[PDB]
């Protein structure tokens, strides 16, 4: 049994969920792809954008669409504006602002979807689609919260702020500026920031630590123009092999990083952090079970989640420039750039990581003895991010996620990057209530979130609105 009227509030919630998932369906079908530099795709995030602005206006909040100007690509396009909104201005209340994102990564039915990547299909109790659980699902989850509060008027508990980017999947072009100028103006005397952009383990969870990240490009350059491989196999230092040697030289079949330098300032494992790990609830052969994976590096639950947590990784992504499509092409490229970052964890320097990964590439790469020319580039360099538990904002979610689920949420950490936490915590000086699964799939192909997760979900931001008011 809930509390309260909140009581009624979950009542509503549950009499309008078949409503609540048809308005997902509904922004899903909208294809707000950021990544995508065609003007068809960056149109729908625009609309998508104004789609959102309505549905806060009709829901009471006075909402401001930020222009953001040109994203510099030599071309450019329009960025899609930012929504800043408010919902009450109460002098007697406390107030809390909510952030999310309204961009989706790419999504083609050829690379492997069983659904159309762009319809909502349900499939026992799972919502399918891209941007289910990343980010449409939480952002309405949230929205829907603040509407079974507007529908049966009662009062929020809480004012309520929302900063929603149509920009995340790119890098979140012009937020930072567009913070750092509101940092005194619409973020003066928000309480507490949340954040819903993240999975669970397994229970529920509060997330309060992230991973940093440093992503590189290694282009090896011959000349611009590809050869034949018949005709002119056997006499080049191809592209490839360098690489393919360069790529290769870079973590062994363990999992260890074999780049000179990279675990010289990770914290030391400790008896304490051991013992909050053994304090987590993970059962193994449930989570090996949910990836369809037959074993992962490690056989116990603590090292699992440390080597996403607290120790550095490093994973190769891709190439480019090359042969890629399907079938049987006699090509040597002439120009190829591989892909890979590395996530970093306390006490890693992003600058000392930049120095070090190319310093070994320079060194695998001289002797080689290659005519080609090399690149190393890090296009990307951000800093891990750590919440204080125990901070007010984090007492109302394990509050909240009792309330909800009668059970008491684990403490996690996340072997990925959440930027937009770092940025709030530099300029504005947050919480992470994830709400999507495990095995949820965002950013691949069959992405979806749980019809469970997403409504009772709802419920949680419902409760959670209550506890923030009570301190
Ligand atoms: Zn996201
Ligand atoms: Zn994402």
């Amino acid at each position: 049994p809930p509390p309260a009227l909140l009581e009624k509030v979950f009542q509503y919630i549950d009499l309008h969920q078949d409503e609540f998932v048809q308005t997902l369906k509904e922004w899903v079908a909208i294809e707000s792809d950021s990544v995508q530099p065609v003007p068809r795709f960056r149109q729908e995030l625009f609309r998508m954008m104004a789609v959102a602005a309505d549905t806060l206006q009709r829901l009471g909040a006075r909402v401001a669409s930020v222009d953001m100007g040109p994203q510099q690509l030599g071309q450019s396009l329009p960025i899609p504006p930012v929504i800043l909104a408010e919902l009450g201005s109460d002098p007697t209340k406390g107030t809390v602002c909510f952030y999310g994102h309204l961009d989706v990564q790419p999504a083609d039915r050829g690379d492997g979807w069983l659904t159309d990547p762009y319809v909502l299909t349900e499939v026992d109790g799972k919502l399918y689609g891209r941007g289910a659980t990343d980010n449409k699902g939480p952002v309405l989850a949230w929205i829907n919260a603040v509407s079974a509060f507007r529908a049966l008027e009662q009062d929020l508990p809480v004012n309520i702020k929302f900063i929603i980017e149509g920009m995340e999947e790119a890098g979140s072009v012009a937020l930072e500026e567009l913070v750092e100028k509101e940092k005194d103006r619409f973020f003066s005397g928000v309480d507490y920031i949340v954040i819903s952009d993240n999975l669970w383990i397994s229970k529920p969870a509060i997330t309060y630590g992230t991973r940093g990240n440093s992503y590189f490009m290694v282009e090896v350059k011959c000349r611009d123009q590809d050869f034949h491989s018949g005709t002119f196999g056997g006499i080049l230092h191809e592209p490839m092999a360098d690489l393919v040697a360069l790529l290769g030289s870079l973590v062994d079949s363990s999992g260890h990083i074999l780049v000179p330098g990279i675990y010289d300032e990770v914290v030391p494992l400790t008896e304490e952090e051991i013992n909050t790990y053994k304090a987590i609830h993970l059962d193994l052969e449930e989570y090996r079970n949910s990836s369809r994976v037959e074993k992962f590096l490690f056989d116990t639950k603590e090292e699992i989640l440390m080597h996403l947590w607290r120790y550095p990784s490093l994973s190769i992504h891709g190439i480019e420039g090359a042969f890629d499509e399907p079938g049987t092409k006699t090509v040597i490229p002439g120009r190829v750039i591989g892909k890979f970052s590395i996530r970093l964890v306390p006490h890693m320097n992003v600058s000392a990581v930049e120095k070090q990964v190319t310093r070994h590439l320079e060194d695998v790469f001289s002797k080689r003895n290659s005519s080609n020319k090399m690149v190393v580039s890090m296009t990307l360099g951000l800093h891990p991010w750590i919440a204080n538990i125990d901070d007010t904002q984090y007492l109302a979610a394990k509050r909240a996620i009792r309330t909800v689920f009668g059970t008491e949420p684990d403490m996690i950490r996340d072997g990925s990057t959440i930027p937009i936490a770092k940025m709030f915590q530099e300029i504005v000086h947050v919480v992470l209530i994830p709400l999507g699964a495990v095995d949820d799939g965002e950013h691949s192909q069959n992405e979806k979130i749980n019809r469970w997760n997403y409504i009772e979900g709802t419920k949680l931001f419902a409760a959670f609105f209550l506890e923030m008011a009570q301190l």
